[PDB]
């Protein structure tokens, strides 16, 4: 999916692009693993 592939990619520009109500998991897991906002 493109919502999993954003969070594997440590994208919150990717999240957002797709990942609708599991944003919130998705910025939390890149949170996780990384350093949101990413550029």
């Amino acid at each position: 999916d493109e919502c999993a592939n954003a969070a594997a990619q440590c994208s919150i520009t990717l999240c957002n692009l797709y990942c609708g109500p599991l944003i919130e998991i998705c910025e939390l897991t890149v949170m996780q693993n990384c350093e949101p906002p990413f550029s």
